[PDB]
Parts: C-alpha cells; sequence; structure tokens
C-alpha cells in the first residue's frame, strides 16, 4: 500500500491512482511575483468560536485531530469560496529536519511543516459525497517555521505520546483551533486536490502567507511517531510530504496585495 518510503512514496502513487499525473494536482510552487492580486477576492471568515474537537488518531501517515461535524459548528466562508464548509478535521505534514516538510512551496522555499484544516461543503450533505466534486473541500494551509513556541499547539503534542503508532486513538476533546492560526489571514488560493491518495481533485486551495511559530522541541515531538503499528519495526514518522505537482493550466491568485 502507499506511503512514503522509497518503495510506495510519492513517484509510486499513480500506479494505483492515475489521477496522479492529472491536470489539478497538489501541492505546487507559489511563485509570489506571478501570482496576481485579485481585488474581487473577499477576507476569509474562519468561525471556530463553536469548533467541537472529539479524538486524536495516528492513521499510519499522519495523525488527524478530528471534529463533530454533524452540525454547522466550526465553518469556512468567504475568501473564494461560494457556501459554507464544515470543518472535519486537521493534520500537518513534516520533515526529518527543520529545512523540508511542507507540501506547498512559496518560491521553492520549504517550511518544516505544513497544517490542512479540511473543510467540506454542506450543499454535498456528507464528506464521501463532496470529495466526488470539484468544488467538494476547502483545505487551509497554514505553513510552520521553528522559532518561538506555539503555545495553542501545546496540548497536541503532549498527547501524541498516547497514539504513537498507527491506529491508536485518544480522546481530544475541547480543543481550540483558534489557538493554530496566524494574526494575518492573507491568502492564496488555487484548485487542486487532495495531497495523499486518493488524490481526488475536489479541493479549493487557501494557503496562508504568514506562517505560524513553533518551537524545535515541539516538531521534535512531532518526529518521535511512527508509522509502523505496535509491535512492529520502528519506522519514524517523517517526511510525509508529496512534493510539489506541475501547475499546468492553473492561476494561483493572492487576496493581498
Ligand atoms: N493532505 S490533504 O490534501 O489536506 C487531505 C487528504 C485526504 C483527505 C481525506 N481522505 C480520503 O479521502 C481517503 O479515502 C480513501 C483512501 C483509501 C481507500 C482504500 C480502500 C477503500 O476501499 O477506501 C479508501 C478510501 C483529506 C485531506
Ligand atoms: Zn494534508
Amino acid at each position: 500500500h502507499w506511503g512514503y518510503g522509497k518503495h510506495n512514496g510519492p513517484e509510486h502513487w499513480h500506479k494505483d491512482f492515475p489521477i496522479a499525473k492529472g491536470e489539478r494536482q497538489s501541492p505546487v510552487d507559489i511563485d509570489t511575483h506571478t501570482a496576481k492580486y485579485d481585488p474581487s477576492l473577499k477576507p476569509l471568515s474562519v468561525s471556530y468560536d463553536q469548533a467541537t474537537s472529539l479524538r486524536i488518531l495516528n492513521n499510519g501517515h499522519a495523525f488527524n485531530v478530528e471534529f463533530d461535524d454533524s452540525q454547522d459548528k466550526a465553518v469556512l466562508k468567504g475568501g473564494p469560496l461560494d457556501g459554507t464548509y464544515r470543518l472535519i478535521q486537521f493534520h500537518f505534514h513534516w520533515g526529518s529536519l527543520d529545512g523540508q516538510g511542507s507540501e506547498h512551496t512559496v518560491d521553492k522555499k520549504k517550511y518544516a511543516a505544513e497544517l490542512h484544516l479540511v473543510h467540506w461543503n454542506t450543499k454535498y450533505g456528507d464528506f464521501g459525497k463532496a470529495v466526488q466534486q470539484p468544488d467538494g473541500l476547502a483545505v487551509l494551509g497554514i505553513f510552520l517555521k521553528v522559532g518561538s513556541a506555539k503555545p495553542g499547539l501545546q496540548k497536541v503534542v503532549d498527547v501524541l505520546d498516547s497514539i504513537k503508532t498507527k491506529g491508536k486513538s485518544a480522546d481530544f476533546t475541547n480543543f481550540d483551533p483558534r489557538g493554530l492560526l496566524p494574526e494575518s489571514l492573507d491568502y492564496w488560493t488555487y484548485p487542486g486536490s487532495l495531497t495523499t491518495p486518493p488524490l481526488l481533485e475536489c479541493v479549493t486551495w487557501i494557503v496562508l502567507k504568514e506562517p505560524i511559530s513553533v518551537s524545535s522541541e515541539q516538531v521534535l515531538k512531532f518526529r518521535k511517531l511512527n508509522f509502523n503499528g505496535e509491535g512492529e519495526p520502528e519506522e519514524l514518522m517523517v517526511d510525509n510530504w508529496r512534493p510539489a505537482q506541475p501547475l499546468k493550466n492553473r492561476q494561483i491568485k493572492a487576496s493581498f496585495k
């Protein structure tokens, strides 16, 4: 099955998922000089005050913090989006060293990690139906750089010891994702895909320009997780990122001048 190793990593995914070579794959490099300011874009509306987190899960490729999406509680709207998108989960991609880890890049710069807050379009009823539509998902991407600690991340970091291996989960209620946002909501946006199999081309990507800072100790704790299950040979969960894909016939639009 697919993963991030030499024998099953991103270069191999097209054999089981031919859409890997498709026309709107993610992530991409964001060339800041070529992205055009679009004055018709609106400010992003991030309404997380009623977010209800439930659980954190190691799925063998990252860890997901899962939310109650049975009602309009935490929603993303505005920006490039039409309609209402419900938060279902967030997760990260990160590197073995601080010089790599993000999926999107900015003028070829790689950040240490990248947070993805995943939302689905409520006009399609459920997540599984949404991923079958070109406007089914909105993913908010936030870069992480290593410097000062992010206080709002520490509750995530301190639970990772309890979900070290694939298939482990832990209760994770009352976590506030507003503590993971940077000050500015300036963003780039383009049409793309899921960055892991099945690589479906259903995502409006919204990537924030301002990164958040996390400490070296915080990201070192990410790198102690395992891709393997309990009792199996230890394979550290590092470098779980897909590299940039061809932009093809797409324009990246900037919300800011
Ligand atoms: N990194 S990202 O872009 O933010 C991102 C990436 C992915 C998701 C949601 N995940 C999925 O859709 C996977 O679904 C699957 C995969 C494999 C099988 C194998 C057998 C089978 O029968 O069912 C399957 C169903 C959300 C956000
Ligand atoms: Zn992701």
